[PDB]
């Protein structure tokens, strides 16, 4: 009935509204949800949050951390035994995992940028230290080469919206315009959209931007941010339930993939 | 060592990098965070979560919920002797809390569009079941009235930018169209800001507006977000601090009370 949770700071909205959903779920189920955080970087930081967690003698854990193949491994390896389901790993991991389709979620704002019509592509990828912004970059070029279009140029931001702000800009200084751009996150596609309007250039109109996640505040940003949506409301209350299952030892042991889809708003248009 | 945080739930950015801020000074004391969950109003729901905490055995409390001056005390009762430092209450409530001064955070505001030359101004406070959002709302009528000036309209949401939205276009459609408005938080601001623009009216040029907190994103808003500063990275910190201190029987034991600041941007302008 007490269920522990291992995350990266709040400070990004997408980790937050999770733990808001698990919050929610275990409600719900009338269950208990002790967090635990993480001080970003390292499997090691992982790793003794796990003992936090242990210690306060949680009968499950839901890890919502960004882990290598290897590191994932061990973090669960030290999980001695209560039950230990991942969240930001890859489905290949050999663990108990549950994500979001990046396979669809990148195909999908490849697929509605190309119909709209659009060839000048560029990509805002989140940090590469996270399995997530990798899997999310690997996916975006995958569906681009599919459709046979190289983007015209690649950055890396930080999850941050300054990051996404300052990405954008740096490109548009060296002269690289693209007519559409697919961020790995919201938040930073707000900073896209800050630099292309401050760039004289309409967002939309001008330059489409694809954001990620679907985050609460995105559907009033200016102007309301298309994205690819990763209902945490789905992911808090999965999570939660099968936590509980794998408890009572009467639960599937794998990978789960969760769907995803995309959002239609006023960033995307055709090119001009 | 292990602290005891229960806060409201992480939907919101407030609350989020507050917590992140308590993380981040209890790694520097070489410190635990444990992070319990209120299912949102009640007093009742708070109650409960001391007991989740106190149940973990941690050294120490800090309530980041908002109560009401009896229920403030009453949470204290029931928080059976452990050191409780409330977050979200008022100066006047007697018990041990650390607060930003919404006497000066107001007074701030309106003061900024007045110096500004405005006088058709407006009102986006926030939850009034909100101790915090009360503080605030009062604290512009005091100083507007100070300055001799009546709102031209005041409204209600609830922290969320889609209520700042709501609001701000109901009023826009009711004909009332200030030269500036005071919002009770940056996410409502945001919200507002969307409105405005597509009312064909430009933030900031004919329609000034300020947040309040100056959360992350708020500096990439369109355009940049005139705000009131909120340190939460501070008051992490010395909530944190006092905390430890608390323990060890050798600290302040009334209310403190945190200063704060206003971040001129690109929202505030003299009227047309």
């Amino acid at each position: 009935l007490l269920i522990g949770v291992a995350t990266s700071s709040l400070a990004l909205h997408a980790p937050s509204q999770i733990v808001a959903a698990i919050k929610s779920r275990a409600d719900q189920l009338g269950a208990s949800v002790v967090v635990s955080m993480v001080e970003r970087s390292g499997v090691e930081a992982c790793k003794t949050a796990v003992h936090n967690l242990l210690a306060q003698r949680v009968s499950g854990l839901i890890i919502n951390y960004p882990l290598d193949d290897q590191d994932a491994i061990a973090v669960e390896a030290a999980c001695t035994n209560v039950p230990a389901l991942f969240l930001d790993v890859s489905d290949q991991t050999p663990i108990n995992s549950i994500i979001f389709s990046h396979e669809d979620g990148t195909r999908l704002g490849v697929e509605h940028l190309v119909a709209l019509g659009h060839q000048q592509i560029a990509l805002l990828a989140g940090p590469l230290s996270s399995v997530s912004a990798r899997l999310r970059l690997a996916g975006w070029h995958k569906y681009l080469t599919r459709n046979q279009i190289q983007p015209i140029a690649e950055r890396e931001g930080d999850w941050s919206a300054m990051s996404g702000f300052q990405q954008t800009m740096q490109m548009l200084n060296e002269g690289i315009v693209p007519t559409a751009m697919l961020v790995a996150n919201d938040q930073m596609a707000l900073g896209a959209m800050r630099a292309i309007t401050e760039s004289g250039l309409r967002v939309g109109a001008d330059i489409s931007v694809v954001g990620y996640d679907d985050t609460e505040d995105s559907s009033c940003y200016i102007p309301p941010l298309t994205t690819i949506k990763q209902d945490f409301r789905l992911l808090g209350q999965t999570s939660v339930d099968r936590l509980l299952q794998l408890s009572q030892g009467q639960a599937v042991k794998g990978n789960q993939l969760l769907p995803v889809s995309l959002v239609k708003r006023k960033t995307t248009l055709a090119p001009n």
